[PDB]
């Protein structure tokens, strides 16, 4: 029941913080790491090794914070850092509306497995990236589909 109990926290976690932030228009980035390392991007981000929790992914996306500048990186069972780089893709096709954040997001899904979720700060929805490929606007039921059938091993 370990990782089960786990991969259904996380998901649970990100529903809730991205929900809360969402609501408030706070710009979010989140990378969840699988088979592909990701320590490469991690040591760019300030060390945080810390339980996975809804509560710590609102505190740490705060704007003018010090971890909020950048990315959160999600690693097995820990959140491993924040305020992270992630590349930013090369890709024409990203539509131009779209923010930063949303072209890291697609950025690492090129180069790794990664499943990466971003709030956007001007409009609010919720978009994921996985393999170069960008699902945007996903609602609540997408998301739950989405993250469950991903994240959920
Ligand atoms: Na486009």
């Amino acid at each position: 029941s370990r990782i089960e109990r786990e991969q259904h926290h996380l998901i649970e976690s990100i529903e809730k913080s991205t929900q809360y932030m969402a609501k408030r228009r706070i710009g979010a980035l989140i990378s969840v790491a699988r088979d592909t390392g990701m320590d490469d991007y991690i040591e760019t981000g300030i060390p945080l090794n810390a339980k996975i929790s809804s509560q710590l992914l609102i505190n740490i996306f705060i704007p003018n914070t010090p971890l909020h500048d950048g990315a959160v990186i999600i690693k097995g069972n820990e959140i491993a850092s924040a305020a992270s780089y992630l590349p930013l893709s090369d890709s024409p096709f990203l539509s131009k509306e779209l923010g930063t954040r949303h072209r890291a997001a697609l950025g690492i899904s090129e180069v790794t497995d990664s499943i990466t979720i971003v709030v956007s700060e001007e409009t609010g929805g919720i978009s994921l990236t996985k393999g170069g490929e960008l699902f945007r606007d996903v609602s609540e039921e997408e998301l739950h589909k989405i993250l469950l059938k991903e994240l959920v091993t």
